[PDB]
């Protein structure tokens, strides 16, 4: 039996890794995340410079997942290029680095200057992503950035919005992953209790993630694993066990991105999903990856 | 206390009713509809003519909430207006009819016929509802139906769809209620035992309800009570207990509907959800809803 993941002319020791934004903001956990047993790591979203991000509260945890409204906090883009060209041991493992410039301007900027890092150390850019403002990003970062690279995408909701953003991403040979999802947007968490919203930000209404968005992220991964078979599928969404990696997987998942279960469990986490997914393939007599993946049976 | 709720000149006892499409197809789920404690109830979602629906299985009940892909079967437009205009008792309660035309045309015919039983009978049109579309279809809608009537919505997942909904919404002055929200569009369970999806059409996908959709529901009813003042909203979307419904009205909800959990349930929830909510209401010591309703304390 074996977890490992060939892709992106890497080799992974199993599909899992941290969501972009959950545990991989400081220099201590973009170490922790190298440290655990994920076959990889990706670090915050970042921008040109420095962010704050929103007021807190701005993350809660819930019975169901999560809501947030984190606003971007994160050290700047400098500090995360320099943590991949300098700090980061690729030995360990590969290195993901998400990138979400506020303008189509910053993400050509940053990419601009990722390039060499790419280039000299294997960094991986998941560029953080209106079908328009899509087109457009995607072209100025496949202009300007000279290696293959993965988006992060938002969920849909019906098959026209999966292939209008298929046909979309399947114009840029340069997006080799496609992961699905981030959050579902802008729910709204009310406590009973307080007679109040949860977080801060924008009068509470904040992205869902947890086990609230299980079946919209198998949904997404399984749309773009259809449609984009020339891509690679990063799920993301609602994992919490072994098992629910194995249902990502069987969507089409190639790897497995863990946010608010791993917000809230810490980086042992990758321990326990390892175990968990090879107990799993165990039971169902399975030993990689490749030979169920993409296999769900539809009725 | 008091659970009543005054709305489009009409006394409801409470403000549960079933969401469209659950428990309210055949004649006998109507009457049952009727014989229950609901505050009201909502026929079927309606086509001109009957509709078989999608290939079984085509809706499973999930630990967090249901997913569907029915496919609007129905007994068609003539069997929920003879119920309107022959057969309901109004004496019992009001009577929301359902309309899915699958195009303009048909539900500005169906409109055209519904007019004369809304004026004679009091039958409230929920108008089952790409921005141009939805304003194009409002206008020939409220050229051809002299009445106020209101509109099911599906969710929206940011404030620019929040804002540009409500825009065209308020544009219509006949559209005197929303309610949110439909089903989280197009999730795909998979069972991970089977290693397939759980429904049949569509390759699994459809909609999401129960649970899953709470915050959604919630983000969907607050977004429009404060965008539409001048609207009342309707609640929908992962009601099990009083204190959903609580969450509700706290949001901005004037009636509160229930679907899955109804469907898991039967018609007596609504016997144990108004006992519910007024328990939640005298442990906080409210007596009417209009007290809480849309008060939900930001942070
Ligand atoms: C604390 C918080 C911060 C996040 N920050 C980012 C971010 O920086 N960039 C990004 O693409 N997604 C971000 N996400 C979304 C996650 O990457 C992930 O898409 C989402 O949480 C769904 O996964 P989950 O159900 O495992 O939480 C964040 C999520 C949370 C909970
Ligand atoms: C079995 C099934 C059938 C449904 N049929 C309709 C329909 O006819 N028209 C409609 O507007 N919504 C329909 N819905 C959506 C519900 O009205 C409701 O918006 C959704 O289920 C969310 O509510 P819930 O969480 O209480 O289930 C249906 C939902 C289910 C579960
Ligand atoms: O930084 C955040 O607030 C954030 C970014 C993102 O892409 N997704 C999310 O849920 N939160
Ligand atoms: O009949 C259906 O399939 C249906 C209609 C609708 O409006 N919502 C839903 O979840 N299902």
């Amino acid at each position: 039996m074996s977890l490992q993941v060939n892709l992106l002319n890497n080799t992974f020791a199993n599909p899992f890794m941290n969501a972009a934004g959950v545990m991989c903001t400081t220099t201590e956990e973009l170490v922790a995340m190298t440290e655990s047993a994920s076959g990889s790591l990706v670090s915050k979203s970042c921008t040109p410079a420095l962010r704050e991000g929103n007021p807190t509260p701005r993350y809660q945890a819930l019975p169901l997942g999560s809501i947030n409204s984190m606003g971007l906090p994160n050290n700047g883009f400098d500090f995360y290029l320099a943590y991949a060209a300098e700090q980061h041991d690729y030995g360990k493992k590969p290195l993901f680095l998400s990138m979400s410039g506020l303008s189509m301007r910053e993400n050509v900027e940053m990419c601009k200057r990722l390039a060499a890092v790419a280039t000299e150390k294997g960094v991986i850019l998941e560029l953080n992503l209106d079908f328009d403002a899509m087109r457009q990003c995607l072209t100025a970062v496949s202009e300007v950035y000279p290696h293959s690279f993965g988006v992060k995408m938002p969920p849909y909701f019906d098959f026209a919005h999966f292939d209008a953003a298929a046909e979309i991403l399947n114009e840029f040979p340069k997006v080799q992953f496609i992961t699905c999802i981030n959050s579902i947007g802008n729910g709204l968490v009310i406590d009973a209790e307080t007679e109040s919203v949860v977080i801060k930000p924008k009068q509470g209404f904040g992205g869902l993630g947890g086990r609230y968005v299980l079946p919209t992220a198998l949904a997404n991964i399984n749309a773009f694993y259809r449609r984009c078979p020339g891509k690679l599928i990063f799920g993301c969404g609602g994992v919490y066990t072994g098992e629910d990696a194995f249902l990502h997987v069987l969507a089409g998942a190639s790897m497995v991105q863990v946010g608010t279960a791993l917000q809230e469990e810490g980086p042992s986490i990758f321990e326990r999903l390892t175990s968990e997914l090879l107990g799993v393939m165990a039971k169902k007599r399975y030993q990689t990856l490749d030979e169920f993946r993409g296999k769900v049976r539809t009725l």
